[PDB]
């Protein structure tokens, strides 16, 4: 391929459901609630911290902001529609966009396309691989390890 | 163009509204219901079978999973935000992403960009053409013929 | 880069909240209403005119159709999930897709990736820059200047 730059991004995504300041909010629950899962059709909006380490209080490097939707009638699976926006590193203000299926119950390493980027990631080509560091299905709290491989151009 | 592989995909998308196990669910209906249409602002989540033939019981080849939104005040038109995920063929586990307008009342052949892909379709370039095989606007039941033309790389 | 065509698009986006025929509708308001802002998790569907000039009654060149979501807990910021569809110009029926963060309170020039296109914009590569012409946060009425730079191919 012809891109001028390659970058490996590695960080941890936190969906914080419990506690006094959750990172998300239910947008729609057309099938109500069920224990340990999000019923088909549930939509959640997220403002989720991205950190350098698995720990919530490790260095904040960005936010994953968007919505996820429960899109499977047979198991819990999510559609992620979101940006990853970076704020304390080598591409402050730059973003990556994701529109990807996320089969959190049946795939251990989950691939999502990078469908766009801005700033340093204008015209980006790339992909993301997500895997759990920790998940509690009774509450929804999750810490998700991301590796993103992006090919892009001079800023 | 420079891609190493080309694939023509051809299948049928089923939005099943009637019957004992619909494939979709209303997420939001801010303008209620109207006969034979989805009012502006309506959002539906889908877990829609993709089959090799027009018949519902023909070979299941994947699922179209995501949301569609009624986005026109003047006619019924949809925005599709979804993945197509393939499960019984040459690219099991691979997906394609669509973020496209879908003017089901005023275009007979409807083009939607492939905005991303995974697995076999990592780094994909392509487009989809959709046209009705059958539609019942009084219920919403629809069978939609898809041709997708994708350019991609070795797995 | 290798594209055969380049096009500079310039137009004005109107989100019309006040008046007898708003261009949008609230889809979900999980955190209710607040003065001068859209609370985190709010989703709006839009059928927004695109015009050649800042004036609402200047030449209609297309529609921006999709949803925007309030995705920040700390300031008002939007995720745009939408198509721009053109109707009275050099690419009638063609569309561009956007999946981008839109930090309307903290960035004066806001970049969004073009994540796909159709028709004349099949296989497009490009980006959008948005900046206010006018905004009234007490009502939500906004006129937004867009420049879009797209690289594409013969039709």
């Amino acid at each position: 391929f012809q891109e001028e730059k390659f970058t490996h991004l590695h960080f941890y995504f936190h969906d914080i459901v419990t506690g006094p300041k959750p990172s998300m909010v239910f947008v729609a629950e057309p099938n109500g609630k069920v224990e340990n899962a999000l019923p088909f059709g549930t939509v959640v909006a997220m403002d989720d911290p991205l950190t350098a380490g698995p720990e919530r209080d490790s260095k904040l490097v960005g936010k994953a902001q968007g919505i996820y939707t429960s899109i499977s009638q047979e198991e819990m699976g999510l559609m992620m529609v979101m940006t990853m926006a970076f704020s304390d590193g080598e591409f402050n203000g730059s973003t990556l966009s994701i529109l990807g299926r996320n089969m959190i119950m049946s795939e251990t390493i989950r691939e999502m396309a990078i469908v766009g980027g801005t700033g340093a990631f204008r015209f980006v080509r790339g992909y993301a691989q997500a895997k759990f560091f920790s998940v509690d299905f009774t509450t929804g709290d999750a810490t998700v390890e991301y590796d993103i491989f992006v090919f892009h151009y001079k800023g």
